[PDB]
């Protein structure tokens, strides 16, 4: 009924429209293609190395503010305690997939900072820069947009992930349903109102978040096309 609640609902509906467009990217059709072996489809998994530990830091140090009495910021802090745990899931599955290979320190560094992973590596950086001077209600819009994009990615990746978990009888934690199925942010947002200026800013936020996620998926697609002869090697980690 109140005008402030209609504006919030418009932003939450905008997130759904971006999600619908985001799900149609060709990278997700490849990852979901059951006719290609799941090891081949997960060749892009090491690309996430340029993201996952930065996402841990985004939650520990950029989103979180332990010295805050604000009601919304304390909800955000609770959310960050969950998401800051997931980098260990990424490293768990990196080893299970046979991608935790021995190499020179400089090869690991040149991989993470590769120009082919520029958008992947800078996603959390751009989010932190965008979020720094945001009031907590706008930070929540950032987090909700980010969580929606992320669920699209891991619903897709959980398909070849759970196929390998079943075919090898090993417990996957990151490309796995348990990660997908993890007072939520969306529940608080639906009860909260936005001012007129906040609705304009929230549109800019949602547009930027899904643009940077789309750039990241674009890099994943180019990476697959450059590594068609390679695949995960789960047997190397037995
Ligand atoms: N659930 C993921 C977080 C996440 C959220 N958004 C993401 C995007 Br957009 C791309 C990638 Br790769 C990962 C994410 C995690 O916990 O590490």
């Amino acid at each position: 009924v109140p005008r402030g609640s209609h504006m919030m609902k418009a932003i939450l509906q905008l997130i759904l429209e971006k999600r619908q467009e985001f799900e149609k990217l060709p990278c997700f059709e490849f990852v979901r293609d059951e006719t290609i072996s799941p090891e081949e489809r997960l060749i892009l998994y090491p690309c996430i190395a340029a993201f996952a530990l930065n996402f841990r830091d985004l939650n520990r140090y950029d989103y979180r503010d332990d010295n805050s009495s604000d009601y919304y910021q304390k909800i955000i802090n609770i959310h960050t305690q969950e998401d800051a745990k997931h980098w260990e899931w990424f490293l768990n599955d990196l080893e299970l997939l046979g991608f935790d290979k021995t190499m020179r320190f400089s090869e690991a560094l040149r991989f993470v900072w590769s120009d082919d992973l520029l958008h992947t590596r800078r996603l959390c950086h751009n989010i932190a820069v965008l979020s720094h001077d945001l009031e907590p209600v706008m930070k929540m819009v950032v987090i909700e947009a980010m969580e929606t994009a992320g669920l699209v990615i891991f619903h897709a990746l959980a398909k070849p992930g759970e196929s390998i978990a079943k075919a090898t009888r090993r417990k996957y934690l990151y490309v796995a349903d348990s990660h997908v199925e993890v007072e939520n942010i969306i529940t608080i947002l639906e009860q909260t109102q936005l001012s007129s200026e906040q609705e304009e800013k929230a549109k800019e936020i949602v547009n930027k978040v899904f643009q940077w996620s789309t750039n990241l998926i674009g890099e994943f697609e180019r990476y697959v096309k450059a590594h068609r002869s390679e695949k995960a090697q789960p047997t190397a980690a037995y």
